[PDB]
């Protein structure tokens, strides 16, 4: 059945709940953003309102064919009113189109849904500042100390470079990059940028990425893999077998294969620096596992919160576990003795 930390009190709204068929007294679903988690279960059948993004009602309509009539379009930054209820979308700084969610409950009390996030300084200065929030619905995917990592800013000048370098040195290596879902396109762009190529994919993965609003986006991609040196694909096919098969493909116009896999965490953050990473090698390919993250650090997450000082947290992530839960729970009450809220 739907969880309670999908549903908003007071209202008849969920968050990020279509995969429970008919939620009983659901009024409004909104979506934050367009990731399969997140939007499991809608399609072209669906007929309740959807409120969401410009950005994520342009992938509903194209993607999943969900019907013009039930996509409702929010602009960002602005005051709107919802089934009687005063909503408010923010940029989560997670992937394009991505929002958190203000609601101003008709009995006084405020909520902010961070949806899916990357917790930055900037947010101390939207109309987040305006007002108190009582109530935190949070993205506590990495809620524990161990998870630090770079800037996305000291992630893509490593990526840059590294590319930059290796094609100069050798005009006949082809860069690879991988990915699942929208979102980090910034890696592929960048490194796309400094060649002076564009990147090259499906059509699947182009007609995604023309859904967007991402400026000069015809100047950056396109579906002719012959004239692009920069290929986008499944990351599922980012490894040793499914390179060696992707080089053949390319009818001896490359020699060699540099790839970057962006990954959430992985456990050389706990050791290793960015500028001390180094790829997996075997024979002409080599595999450079990026700590690119589209969500908050720890440090980050605690910041956030410090700052906001809300009477409520409610998780949404690693809520399947006591143990998990547990943890969390004891660091939230850590920040709050910290800071004295
Ligand atoms: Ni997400």
């Amino acid at each position: 059945t739907c969880p309670f930390y999908k549903k908003i009190p007071g209202t008849g709204f969920t968050v990020d709940a279509f995969q429970y068929g008919v939620v009983e007294g659901c009024t409004a679903y909104f979506l934050t953003h367009f990731h399969s988690d997140h939007y499991a279960g809608l399609s072209k059948h669906f007929t309740f309102p959807v409120y969401c993004s410009e950005i994520t009602g342009n992938l509903l309509k194209n993607k999943l064919h969900v019907q013009e009539q039930y996509i409702h379009p929010l602009p960002l930054d602005t005051e709107c009113i919802v089934n009687g209820v005063k909503v408010v979308l923010l940029d989560a700084n997670h992937c394009p189109g991505a929002v958190m969610i203000l609601f101003y409950l008709p009995n006084g009390t405020v909520i902010l849904h961070t949806g899916d996030f990357r917790a930055d300084p900037s947010m101390e200065r939207s109309l987040l500042a305006d007002q108190k929030v009582h109530m935190l619905y949070l993205d506590t995917t990495y809620c524990s100390p161990e998870y630090t990592f770079p800037s996305q800013q000291e992630v893509i000048r490593f990526a840059i470079n590294t590319a930059f370098e290796a094609v100069t040195l050798n005009p006949h290596a082809l860069v690879v990059c991988g990915t699942y879902s929208i979102g980090k396109e910034k890696v592929f762009l960048a490194i796309a940028d400094v060649l002076g190529s564009k990147v090259g994919m499906s059509q699947e993965k182009y007609k995604t990425l023309q859904c967007l609003n991402i400026p000069e986006i015809n100047s950056l991609i396109t579906t002719d893999m012959c004239s692009s040196l920069v290929h986008l694909l499944p990351m599922m096919q980012i490894n040793f077998k499914g390179l060696q098969s992707h080089l053949k493909k390319c009818g001896g116009k490359y020699n060699q294969i540099l790839a970057f896999r962006p990954t959430g965490w992985t456990h050389s953050n706990k050791f290793t620096r960015i500028a001390d990473v180094i790829p997996q090698t075997k024979g002409n390919i080599s595999i450079y596992g990026i700590p690119y993250s589209e969500h908050s650090s720890y440090l980050e997450m605690k910041r956030f919160v410090q700052w906001l000082k809300p009477q409520k947290i409610i998780p949404t992530v690693n809520v399947g576990t006591w143990k998990s839960r547990s943890t969390m729970e004891k660091y939230f009450r850590e920040w709050k003795l910290e800071a004295g809220y």
